[PDB]
């Protein structure tokens, strides 16, 4: 009973707050202790920046001796956050999605989906509905790559030709001149690579400028800010997300089920109808992850040692379908996401609500 110390930085100030505060907000509903012992969880805001994560990140594996960390809730101070933990060496649960590279790899996971999961999702889709061409428009930044690069490797591989690239800053707030290249390329359908309220940005100017194919977005868009922003210009969106967005429509077979239904109830209680997002699954399902590896890494290590720390590293790996709100997890030494088909759904917008258009891969079906 010495507590399990857990630094969490996030993003409850500035733009990207739309993301972080349900993370933070989700945490009312996890678990306060594991195995006996208590969780010390102190949370700081990093205004999305990635020198402020960096700072946070510092001061708890250093100050705080934290066992394990977590953030951010966007991608680059999350990138930042994971170089804090691969040179500290502690275990590093990601709330936003990172570029994986060696230098990462070791200490860290994260719990979004991986971009290629839910760009095959996307580009099924538009191989099925007719589209041949497609434009892009995302952040000047490792998001906006991840989910270009995805858009040219795995779509080319399927015979979708790639005509536009356009490219926006997080806090801008005008994409004219960006919107004006595509609706002159005028593409079947543009993916938007961008999250929260930026990603209605794109959305709507694109309508108000008379494009009139389909837009798909991503995942970092999945809450109801996107709709309250958008209006009517989200409808017929197509956007990938986590299961958690609908577990009511899963078959009671889903390890998901369960989680999903457990989180949102107390969140939807709390935070009103429809309060559900992407965002505030992933730090309720890292409290999932930690539920199994603790009590495993605790049969071998105390809390507050680097033994610890290690063998937290290790479980991550040892420990097999792990089950949560978003997807079924599995790490390995080389998979830093340990997701696969079970982990997503298509949604669209329809009369300003979100409809389930394509289900996650069944329990008892291939993943
Ligand atoms: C907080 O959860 C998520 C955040 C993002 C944001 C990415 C970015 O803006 O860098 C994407 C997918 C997520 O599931």
């Amino acid at each position: 009973t010495n507590e399990i110390t857990i630094g969490i930085t996030v993003t409850t100030t500035g733009p990207a707050a739309a993301l972080g505060i349900p993370e933070r907000n989700a945490l009312e509903f996890v678990a306060k202790e594991i195995g006996g012992h208590p969780l010390k969880v102190i949370v700081l805001d990093d205004g999305g920046d990635p020198t402020a994560a960096t700072t946070n990140a510092r001061r708890f594996v250093t100050e705080s001796k934290a066992d394990v960390i977590m953030g951010s809730s966007v991608t680059p101070p999350t990138v930042a956050v994971s170089n804090v933990a691969n040179e500290a060496q502690v275990p590093h649960i990601a709330l936003a999605p990172l570029p994986i590279t060696p230098e990462r790899a070791k200490w860290s996971v994260a719990m979004p989906q991986p971009i290629p999961i839910m760009g095959k999702v996307l580009y099924e889709h538009m191989k099925k509905n007719n589209i041949k061409t497609v434009g892009y428009i995302g952040y000047s930044d490792s998001y906006g790559d991840l989910w270009f690069n995805d858009l040219k490797k795995q779509g080319e591989a399927m015979g979708l030709k790639i005509v536009a690239e356009e490219r926006f800053a997080r806090p801008d707030t005008s994409v004219a001149g960006q919107v004006l290249k595509l609706v002159a390329a005028n593409p079947d359908a543009i993916l938007v690579g961008a999250s929260g309220t930026a990603a209605a940005l794109p959305q709507t100017s694109l309508r108000e400028r008379g494009y009139k194919g389909l837009i798909y977005q991503t995942h970092g868009a999945a809450s109801m800010d996107f709709i309250r922003i958008a209006g009517k210009s989200a409808e017929g969106v197509l956007m990938a997300s986590g299961p958690v967005m609908d577990p009511e429509g899963q078959d009671d077979s889903a390890l998901t089920k369960k989680p999903g239904l457990e989180l949102n109830t107390a969140y939807e209680a709390k935070y009103g109808p429809n309060s559900r997002s992407q965002f505030a699954a992933h730090s309720f399902d890292a409290f999932k992850v930690l539920e199994r590896v603790v009590p495993v890494a605790l049969k071998t290590a105390k809390p507050g040692t680097q033994e610890f720390r290690e063998a937290i590293r290790k479980a991550l790996v040892s420990e097999k379908d792990i089950a949560a709100s978003q997807g079924v997890y599995s790490f390995t030494e080389t998979d830093r996401y340990g997701l696969d088909d079970r982990s997503r759904i298509l949604l669209t917008v329809k009369d300003g609500k979100y409809v389930m258009v394509k289900a996650a891969a069944l329990e008892h079906h291939h993943h």
